């Protein structure tokens, strides 16, 4: 568990990321859990030109490392990782799908069992507010009270877990999630849901 | 037509329904007709980290073997099996197109002559059940009496057919159909479809 | 210009045609002129275990070799060479966009200057009729006369060049041509068109 | 900063533009600006056909080097460099998102914080004129004069920045943009914007 390693499952996460297509151009940030603080990438290096060196610690107090430059949205991973103890890795992307639903400012239903992954029966919109800002963090952290992953209006995604690999896995499911309600929405509005009855039972068995 | 050689078939097929975008993260199962049972895969370990030893075999009583834990979702895969004997190959995903007609919990009609493919002139969805209970394994069941493939309401898709080979082509033709449904129903509903008539002379010439 | 050199050819172009995503599983074909018929891909084989050998030589009376069968779709390719003297290179595809606005019998009117492309000012559907036949044969030559790439009602795409991988090339801007307007006629129908004295400036200009 | 190296960088971009999904077939076109004039891609040429040595050079007065055809619609590039002293690469494409918006005729609104990328609160769709003309070139020229990037009415997509990482960076972050303008849109007209004054914070931040 030493920095290093720590470091290359963060690009390799990246570049699975954008893999997946979830991430395009710069957009995208993964951080996880270390020591008093946080390990994260840089602001500018695009992917696939990141080193291990490249990634930035900051400290509890918000102090990065002298001569690099974190994510310009390194704020609200602080604030997922001060909200969730449980959290230990955090993934933010614009994922397509997932905006589009944050445009409408529209929480995603009980349309699919796999809703209940995030640990109830929605994905939650949190308000819109400047990026890097203090106000957008307190949003976040609100969010993820009871929420592993929540949609950022006019914005993204966040999603955190125990590890990088659950963590991506959980983003690219609420992506598919926002695609299947996207689809729908456009046939039919409002679009059939699971009762919350049916979530409880999933919920108990996951 | 060794275990082994068959394992492999597995292994292989599920890294072709993730090449072809059918599967996405952990969703998907594929499993084979074996013996008195049938061999499926694992539940947790990601597609990518399988070897031949995690195949698991569960005989006709429903006991796997020791040490190995199936799919959760194994249970409507040997229900495929006692439903239709000519099966001996099924694959499960949550393939986003099909999953989205589920959501509308609609069957899909002849809107082009491959859906013939299946078996007659729709693709039918089963009603929604709990994952993994037997409930959902009897609606499944009665689905394939007639059908080769079947869409499950607020979940995903089911297509068996003599080999994996063929199930995996009929799942991916399913999707299809399920796509040109989505994007056809967004402009006009009903869609035009083929006449009962049209789809006879079809299946008599396949 | 020997006959494995074609055969050649038209095995790039269908890896390439599944590359660029216009075809899915075993449903497209390529055929090219040569001698006093045609050399076609054959029925069953998929696309990756094709080798020079499984291309099949179907002459002017629609004789095929011996112990090879060609496509089931084979007679509307000669359909389009004796329609098209022109013509010597023939894809066909269901490509899923096309396909779509085949099901809504549409033909795809001018909503970009690139479908000037296939020699006018829309792109043709012609009517349904079983695959196969003489009376789809009919429509097709019909349909190419002054285009060509025409849709098939409740089936896919055809288009026509003097070599293969113009025929590609179009069939994929077809394929464009049909998302662009479906993605648009979602939102708003009729769709705007440029006017038919802004295409005849065009296609002078090509 | 030789001919040579800067000839390498367009055909790099050209690969990448394709691998990104942005170009289709022979539709896009990538400039760098060069001594008095630019550095253009030739006319017909496929993409992965292209050497060094087919690059074209354009000097000021628009007469290109003997025995190169530059590409059709060069002229516009050389607009974006008059009308943009700033500008040191042109990325020009036909991608699907962006050109679909372009047939609507609509600009693309404030939907998400990174639209001030391009330089303000929109993305403007100029008005449609015949493929290399001057009246075309204008339009370019009046709709570059306060944004980096502009759609062409029933065309595509201009984008300009001040090396080709960031022009072609730019390029694509207008397509996700007109992608999830046309998702929101077929489900809510209009699509929920963000202010003025809250894009004016985020360009001074950015
Ligand atoms: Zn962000
Ligand atoms: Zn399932
Ligand atoms: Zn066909
Ligand atoms: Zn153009």
């Amino acid at each position: 568990m030493e920095r290093n390693k720590l470091a290359r499952q963060i690009i390799d996460t990246c570049l699975e990321m954008t893999r997946l297509g979830l991430n395009q151009g710069t957009a995208g940030q993964v951080s996880v859990r270390y020591q008093d603080g946080m390990l994260i990438t840089p602001t500018g290096i695009p992917y696939e030109k990141l080193t291990e060196s490249h990634i930035v610690f900051i400290d509890g107090n918000g102090k990065h490392e002298e001569g690099k430059l974190p994510s310009s949205e390194w704020r609200f991973h602080m604030a997922a990782y001060q909200s969730r103890p449980d959290a230990n890795a955090v993934v933010h992307n614009h994922a397509v799908h997932c905006t589009a639903v944050s445009i409408l400012n529209r929480s995603i239903p009980a349309i699919h069992y796999m809703i209940a992954a995030a640990g109830g029966n929605s994905i939650p919109c949190a308000p819109y507010a400047t990026f890097g800002t203090r106000e957008l963090s307190e949003h976040v952290a609100l969010a993820l009270k009871n929420r592993k992953a929540t949609l950022l209006q006019h914005h993204g995604l966040i999603a955190c877990e125990v590890n990088l690999e659950k963590a991506l896995w959980l983003a690219h499911e609420v992506e598919v999630l926002a695609q299947l309600y996207l689809t729908t929405l456009a046939i039919t509005d409002p679009v059939p849901v699971l009762s919350d009855e049916e979530i409880a039972v999933v919920l108990e068995k996951f």
